[PDB]
């Protein structure tokens, strides 16, 4: 009864879109940084019997003839989960959803220390992508991310995740418009959009605290705070990679509750939907009987162009498929044949029609809320989508009872790029760019349809179930 | 029971050095009372609980105030409130101790006709800015709806009003354009065509014959009228008119790594209004009006953000009216109001500007305040503030006596100043008027900041003002 | 090579994130992908330096400035391996005649020699 109720809410089997929307909101709120997001999905995969495999060891002794359910992680921010059926062969190919788990944020600088300014404590930070604009002003900002530490009297460097939520430790204060021209944006990202962390009154550093490699690089108040959050000493902190982020919890909104308002939708929205879809699909997959290879791979650094080891161009997908297939058959695998028979969904959020800016949306080529997944189409290589991929997705949706929408830019407009073209050329596999549409992409707080999380999960679940069968129609 | 009563006084009136509780009450106050109508209603109910008697403006007060004086208040337009305490031994020569503040805040109003046609299925509402809103700070914020409905129950000729509030439901949002689209996504944005709140995306009941009998049918979307009617507990047909705000529903919070800050919407000037009213109530607890020789008031105005020239603003004269009517009813003999006002002190209590360390070039050295220190005097030699040398000296003397700290704000010579009600009240009364307030960051933002101790420190200062202004002003004679 | 502080152009250098002459190797840090350096790489080099007796400096651009890109991101992407962008800092990069510290060549050799001797042992502490 409880297991049947959980399957209905998570996998939208009983037509319940409210619960999955709430779980997405909870997920975003409880996992503010990329590190937290990858850790969330790792814990989720563990609970559904996926086995963690380390990149640093050869997989031949871990994967055998029976295949199974597995995942791996690179850099703590790039994760690939996969299901390998016992009866898989090269000609079956791979069914891939590729998304990104990085989101626009603000990073503490390597030295965050700033002199007090008339008593005000501030921290030196840097934008990750196009942040530190007017939308980041006057927002409640928490602090969180990865601390590296070394326990006193040991040599090993370990990792801890920290999160100030619900405490907003800082805020970037707008200047009152009373002052005139100085209060008009845009504002200088180095000199003007600086987080204000406190205003301390009249303990100084102890001799132990000074033994920290981070002493002098960050304010002692800050060091003590993150040390307390992680349950370690200040002296033990060696380094850190911390974000500032909006601590305003997401919510269902609109007068008819048609919307979901939440931070960091790009692209944790599709990443969540694809991952939940994989878990739902995996519940009814017996890997002893399956002839398929399925994966969701989640990348870092897409917002800065994907050219890092943990981004799409770093090749985790390709490595996973090569290592899995070599261990699985213990014999030479034709990876060119594998990728020639594969489909990659490059699942990245696209743009909902904004009725206040009709002039930038292409007629007949914009999505609306609460309908279904949106294909991203572009004739100049910004998206990897082609005629066969469009037809495949439309065929798949007709079979599974999903609706499909279009996005394409106006000829006089401008397009962003996704990981899709990178994945397509790296593998040689047909790649389809699509995703869950949203308003206000790259704002500190964005919006999508309240049913779109659930509709997304339904479509991706349908993909894993039927992509192979549908693609065989084209052969 | 008795210990809880002592602990309650200690929290609200900061008698045990407890600044955290009063900071939370302020946050709760802002969150639960999003519109000017709610704020005045909150204070009206607070005043009732501490034995202030409501007096209608519409009737003469000669029968309601007698020789013993007492604790009273009145309301104009539901948005302009004056509470006062009149002593049995008050005379014209004692004057009046006034704190004047404003309860209006920058907001977004629904237009008289909010109805917009659906735009590719999107529901939107037609709105207008109240003061300098509908800018980039208003984009991508969770907006609730609330304010005053006017209604007429079926089978009656009584027009009555109800306050409504969607909180916690954000019914709409003003969506920014993604920067991917380029130049169209760069601000500033047109306040009529571009910053329009998106309220829904409905899917496929039509209006009934009874709903069509509403005066507001056709003026607002049927979904909206249904919603506000359900909140008010009335029928759509009964709705006569409405005056509704859009506002940030994000609840305020204590913040900063050492909890030195308070982040909240609509601080200008509900921050000083709250602190002054609580100070009045705290002071009032230990005042026997049968023995007191004082006349004390907090008067809260509307429309200060639009220049105060309305009947419910400072230029409408509620203060002057209250003092004239009360004193006439009190003595039942000729009161010389010119002597009254010549012996009075008016604190024009309005928030001023905390030093912002990221814009040092706009703050005057030695003339800016910092958080968690105390009240800030607003000084200006060109008439933007009413503060003069004697008023500065009075406040500094008051503070030294009561153990408060005082800060300064004045603009740089190459900068520009806001204007408060202070000059208006000074001119209208002829009384010495002192502009001061609790300083804040990001005034006119949708979400501002002040110090976490500053609510309590304001209450403390204003309480000392009521206790000691008369004695201190007597030093200057 | 990365950029030594030029005292005639203070306005383009980020406080606490510039190197000076004759101290040691300089880490190139950038949160927008111009360099491959990450938090673990930073900690590795600092650990390695502490063990070998080398000094480490930082370079990162101001938020309102501009960055060059190195081969680092390419090598990290092509291999999948953790990559650390660093170098010996110089003045007047891309001039026909540039400048560095007179000790910096030797200090560079000493640091790189320490890397080959000890990188495996130090990186094992992160495992
Ligand atoms: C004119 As400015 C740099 O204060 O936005
Ligand atoms: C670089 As993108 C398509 O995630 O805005
Ligand atoms: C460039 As515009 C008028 O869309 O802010
Ligand atoms: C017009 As004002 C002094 O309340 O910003
Ligand atoms: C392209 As370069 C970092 O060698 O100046
Ligand atoms: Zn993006
Ligand atoms: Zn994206
Ligand atoms: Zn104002
Ligand atoms: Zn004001």
């Amino acid at each position: 009864k409880e297991k049947k109720e959980n399957e209905n809410s998570w996998c939208i089997l009983e037509h319940n879109y409210e619960d999955i929307a709430q779980e997405f909101i909870d997920f975003i709120y409880k996992n503010p940084t990329t590190y937290h997001v990858v850790s969330f999905f790792a814990e989720l995969l563990d609970k559904h019997n996926f086995k963690y495999l380390s990149e640093k060891s050869n997989w031949q002794d871990s994967i055998g003839e029976d295949g199974g359910k597995f995942y791996t992680i690179r850099n703590g921010t790039n994760l690939s989960a996969f299901i390998l059926g016992k009866n898989w062969r090269a000609e079956k190919g791979v069914g891939v959803i590729g998304s990104h788990v990085d989101a626009l944020t603000v990073k503490l600088k390597p030295v965050s220390f700033k002199d007090t300014a008339e008593g005000y404590g501030r921290i030196a930070v840097a934008p990750y992508g196009g942040t530190l604009n007017e939308l980041w002003l006057d927002r409640d900002l928490g602090i969180g991310g990865r601390l590296l530490y070394k326990k006193k009297g040991t040599n090993e460097i370990k990792s801890a995740l920290v999160d100030s939520t619900p405490l907003p430790v800082c805020r970037i204060p707008s200047l009152a418009p009373h002052f005139g021209k100085p209060a008009e944006g845009p504002f200088d990202k180095e000199d003007q959009t600086i987080p204000v962390i406190g205003f301390p009154t009249p303990e100084p550093p102890t001799d132990d605290e000074k033994k920290s490699p981070l002493f002098g690089k960050h304010c002692i108040h800050l060091l003590r705070y993150v040390a307390k959050l992680a349950g370690v000493e200040v002296s033990e902190l060696i380094q850190m990679d911390l974000d500032l982020f909006d601590v305003q919890k997401g919510t269902i909104g609109g007068i008819g509750k048609h919307f979901l308002f939440a931070p960091r939708l790009d692209d944790r929205l599709c990443s969540f939907a694809a991952m939940i879809a994989l878990i739902c699909y995996a519940k009814d997959v017996n890997t002893e009987e399956s002839d398929l290879f399925s994966t969701v791979t989640l990348y870092d650094n897409e917002e800065i162009g994907s050219l890092t080891r943990q981004g799409a161009k770093g090749g985790l997908l390709e490595s996973v498929v090569e290592r899995s297939s070599s261990a699985f058959t213990k014999k030479p695998v034709d990876l060119h044949t594998v990728w020639a028979n594969s489909i990659i969904l490059s699942a990245d959020v696209n743009h909902l029609y904004n009725p206040n800016f009709p002039e930038v949306y292409l007629k007949n080529h914009f999505p609306v809320p609460n309908v279904g997944i949106t294909l991203s189409l572009d004739p100049n290589g910004h998206m990897a989508t082609d005629v066969v991929g469009t037809a495949l997705v439309e065929e798949l949706a007709r079979r599974n009872g999903d609706k499909v929408q279009y996005f394409q830019i106006k000829n006089n407009s401008r397009s962003g790029g996704t990981i899709g073209p990178s994945l397509a050329s790296q593998t040689g596999a047909r790649t389809i760019d699509l995703g869950i549409a949203q308003l206000s992409m790259h704002s500190i707080r964005a919006a999508t349809g309240s049913k779109d999380v659930g509709l997304g999960v339904k479509f991706f679940n349908g993909f894993f179930k039927h992509w192979r069968s549908v693609y065989d129609e084209f052969g």
